[PDB]
């Protein structure tokens, strides 16, 4: 479902003073929106292998939702939700906001009909499969779709189809000790309601102590407390929610991360690097991370037979190191 291409945003969810503006906060350390690097392992091995001038990872968009009401105009300006979430108190909270989303999109789904009353046509076919659904459900548990039905559905970008992770906040010692009542009950939620839904537990509060302590005593802090920031699989929730992915582009000059939406083929991959490069483009030379770190190098990965050279139709792979030919 959703908008087309890689320019999407993710967006920051929930009830008032529950940790919207220090999660948004941490992140960051537009006022509403921030870009934060997706932190990779493979980037990084990259990075260290070949000592690049330019390093240049990729992004996540976020948006610190300002401005409910108003507020749904502004989730239906997001291409998924950061569900965050307090640690009844939050089960309550959670059928609360699905209840907004469902009964914002209902609420649309009105007119919607009306205005499609006068068959001039086979549009109001599917329009009543979406109502007759979203008099139930949300338009994303409906895991069967077209291209038709896609092509209606994203006219309207239902507050409803777009996905949803969890965000439990917490107190320092409940992420610590990792034991906490409401996380279980969320769980159990999530399982019955929400199936695959990802829910990741973390605490604002602990997470900006660690902005302010010094590298070294930041350090001294989590090795004395054997936990780790929970930002970063946060992050990767949200890149890996958009439906965006990467692929690489390593040498000498740079190391860097191109975004992409799953199914990207090789020649609208290479036009992330210049335009002409989509209809200019012979083909692509690829090298799986895991090769090149294997074989331990180009030349290795080369004489050991795996530098594959793919042609017109490739689906790009995520991690996949590229070198993108033409003429
Ligand atoms: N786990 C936690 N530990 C300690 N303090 C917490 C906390 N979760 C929230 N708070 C406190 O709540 C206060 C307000 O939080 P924050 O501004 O991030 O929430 P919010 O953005 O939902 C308020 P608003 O609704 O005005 O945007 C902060 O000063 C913060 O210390």
């Amino acid at each position: 479902i959703g908008r087309f291409g890689t320019s999407l945003k993710i967006g920051i969810v929930g009830l008032p003073n529950v940790g919207k503006s220090t999660f948004f906060n941490v992140l960051t350390n537009d006022p509403n929106e921030s870009r934060v690097p997706v932190p990779d392992e493979r980037f990084d091995f990259l990075c260290q292998y070949h000592k690049p001038a330019s390093k240049i990872p990729a992004f996540l968009n976020v948006v610190d939702i300002a401005g409910g009401n108003a507020f749904l105009s502004h989730i239906s300006a997001c291409d998924g939700i950061f569900h965050l979430t307090r640690a009844v108190d939050p089960i309550r909270d959670i059928e609360i906001i699905h209840e907004e989303l469902q009964l914002k999109d209902e609420e649309m789904i009105g007119p919607i009909i009306d205005k499609l009353e006068k068959v001039a046509k086979p549009e109001y076919d599917i329009m009543c499969k979406v109502k007759s659904w979203v008099i139930d459900k949300p338009v994303r548990f409906y895991h069967d779709w077209n291209d038709k039905e896609i092509e209606v559905l994203n006219k309207h970008l239902f507050l409803t189809s777009k996905p949803m992770v969890y965000l439990v906040n917490l107190s320092e010692k409940d992420y610590i000790r990792k034991k906490n009542k409401w996380l279980i009950k969320i769980k159990e939620w999530v399982d019955k309601y929400d199936p695959g839904a990802l829910v990741i537990p973390f605490s604002g509060a602990l997470e900006l102590k660690l902005q302010e302590l010094s590298a070294e005593e930041r350090q001294k802090y989590l090795e004395a407390n054997m936990t780790q920031s929970a930002l970063p699989k946060i992050i990767k929730a949200g890149f890996a929610a958009l439906q965006l992915e990467y692929f690489f582009t390593a040498g000498p000059d740079e190391v860097r991360a191109w975004t992409i939406r799953k199914g990207t083929k090789a020649p609208q991959a290479a036009g992330k690097i210049h335009t002409d490069f989509e209809k200019g483009f012979i083909m692509a030379e690829v090298m799986k991370y895991e090769d090149f770190k294997e074989e331990g190098s180009e030349n290795a990965v080369k004489a050991a037979g795996k530098y594959r050279q793919q042609g017109r139709n490739y689906i790009v792979e995520d991690g996949d190191i590229i070198f993108f030919k033409f003429n």
